[PDB]
């Protein structure tokens, strides 16, 4: 039913849909078995940052994912995301566990979109900018486990009273206003997004991961999408 | 019932309810009675620009108006939007008509507002810039006769086929996603907002005058609310 | 000995150079003769916008060009800035005329270079925007025979009171300070350039155009770059 | 000789010179004399950020200082900057210690300036962000004992190679692109400055403390401006 499109920051490899053998990073277009992946050294612990960008253009969706003091990993995907997905669009974050589990934490995000028409200095334009989350965070549309608040951060899957991360969760936040992505008279259309995480995980296994995604603006988590299909499909074809 | 700050662009001058003998811009604190007002050279026919701004720090609300060509008008107030306004607010353009009438076209809208943190690089923001409108404009709230679309134009009140303004007509345009004006830990909130007008009549006198405003999120157009109550206020005390 | 990056928007074709035999915007890199074109259905007398954009992960330089109500024209290149230009660099306006002639006014021009380390939250950033000129514009080097102020707009190349446009021209326009477009813990590098401009000529025949150039901070007009080598190179290897 | 408008973050009392018996954030129009001052609670070692606003409308110059998980300190002085200032000036931080000493470590710093013209959409505007410092950071004046680089950061006074500061040091860093505060035909006309600071002395005394200014482009640091005069006043008159 939904349309997806996102970047997985996958912890987890789950060998028998597709994942490399390794923790990695991938491009996903309405599956979970990733158009193209990459090796990610992730650190367990550590903050790292995402970078997500693309333009109508050059029709290449690239992500680039780096920790302080360490060299980065990037990926990207020749794809025209005005076949893929409708011209109004939701954007946000998603993250699950399973049997392994580990905390997915949202420390900052912020997004930027750019519509330029043919028309004199007519540009469109839409920025976001958190770096902090509020307990009411009323510009933001959590689902399921996601919660926000605690310590100003988003805590996208279930962690216990002593920090720990739960397994079995899975949670998405939108943000709330619609997104144009595409417009007739539009010249160049562009986006950039970029968030702060925070992966620890007790075991030497952490799993599932995190997800920058876009979708058709009503979508909702798929049901039995907790563990490897990351909070985004309903199964791993 | 609804809470509004308002800027009006009063092209009507009802000296029954307060208003000066002469087309001007005032600063509204939930009365219709302007706390300030300053005249205003308006020009039928001509687009002319407002910009409005405030922060947290001084607690005054200025705003200037202008047109090519021409000396502006400028009208400040102290106030402290905590105290009169709630944490969340949407914000919005709302313009009416009654016996006399007059175009309220609406050519471009930009706002953007920030919360800076006392924590170390901590700002929140939101910034939307809209300089052409479209049939279906998802992020907006149009409310009673407010249209977007024709000639790429946001109309806030009733135009017929040929061009020509109607009276009687109130309509409002809300931005979709609420806002955050104040938090607990911030040191410094603003906001800055640019809206351009095309306002024609084919009279002399030209009703009633277009207002930008701040309102609780639920705010919708008060009954009985045309003509000199701008499609903000339930009457004129 | 400059070094050179540019995107043309060529109005006379050289087709003994290289140019394909109708107007077109092309990718220079080091030379003239461009690395790739597109055809430009050049509008005489009306005012068009231009947009360039690049980044580090992608090195594809692309640009689009369009006039309002008509289809745009693009081109693209795959290129690695890193390997052709320093990491500090300035970037400019150039235009010429010959023996043929035209206009190349300039009504607005903005810029922003993003440089993203892998540090938290880590982002260096520079932008202008300029969209009226001043008689004393401190913050641009002039070179030739460009000047700013004459309707609020900078004039590349020489033109006369009656608003004529003089043959034989050269003049270029860069911003004061220089750019930092690479730096060794950047993981993500870009920019986007957006210029107006107003091409007319009384001639059937217009010449020579108009470009966006990126260049070593300390570069100034070749000798003989008149005409067809667009103020930016000393020959036409 | 030199026009000075700056935000003082004094650390030593000089109450022969009318300072208060505390360190204090205080504004200065060119007079170490400040007009305004406001109590501020100093943490050795301790990261700080300071805001300064003002926009030609309110004319009222604003500052708030904040550390975190603490109250902040905030002053405002009304003055109009067009009769203090020339039409385009530049825009630094600056540093001393005398007798008594302390580091002077700036980490970030962005600046933004906006012109908006009564033409419509017409606004030119200035923005820099550095959230790290380059060896040779060729955007920066820098002046006296200020070096860029010493990991990552601007250091405006001398620090030993054990990171101890020395005493009489006096440095300035300016952003190298004058800018432009006044324009003939701007209706509103505003800045906001943002940077973040650590001041750690080993002794129970720290001097002299730091200032964000705004001078005629030409400045330079006046003779025997150590110590009590910031680096940016030739006496204490
Ligand atoms: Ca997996
Ligand atoms: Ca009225
Ligand atoms: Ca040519
Ligand atoms: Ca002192
Ligand atoms: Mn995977
Ligand atoms: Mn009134
Ligand atoms: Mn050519
Ligand atoms: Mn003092």
């Amino acid at each position: 039913a939904d349309t997806i499109v996102a970047v997985e920051l996958d912890t987890y490899p789950n060998t028998d849909i597709g994942d490399p053998s390794y923790p990695h990073i991938g491009i996903d277009i309405k599956s979970v078995r990733s158009k193209k992946t990459a090796k990610w050294n992730m650190q367990n612990g550590k903050v790292g940052t995402a970078h997500i960008i693309y333009n109508s253009v050059d029709k290449r969706l690239s992500a680039v994912v780096s920790y302080p003091n360490a060299d980065s990993a990037t990926v990207s995907y020749d794809v025209d995301l005005d076949n893929v997905l409708p011209e109004w669009v939701r954007v946000g974050l998603s993250a699950s566990t399973g049997l392994y589990k580990e905390t997915n934490t949202i420390l900052s995000w912020s997004f930027t979109s750019k519509l330029k028409s043919n028309s004199t200095h007519e540009t469109n334009a839409l920025h976001f900018m958190f770096n902090q989350f509020s307990k009411d965070q009323k510009d933001l549309i959590l689902q399921g486990d996601a919660t926000t608040g605690t310590d100003g951060n988003l805590e996208l899957t279930r962690v216990s009273s002593n920090g720990s991360p739960q397994g079995s969760s899975v949670g998405r936040a939108l943000f709330y206003a619609p997104v144009h992505i595409w417009e007739s008279s539009a010249v160049v259309a562009s986006f950039e997004a970029t968030f702060t995480f925070l992966i620890k995980s007790p075991d030497s296994h952490p799993a599932d991961g995190i997800a920058f995604f876009i979708s058709n603006i009503d979508s909702s988590i798929p049901s039995g999408s907790t563990g490897r299909l990351l909070g985004l499909f309903p199964d791993a074809n």
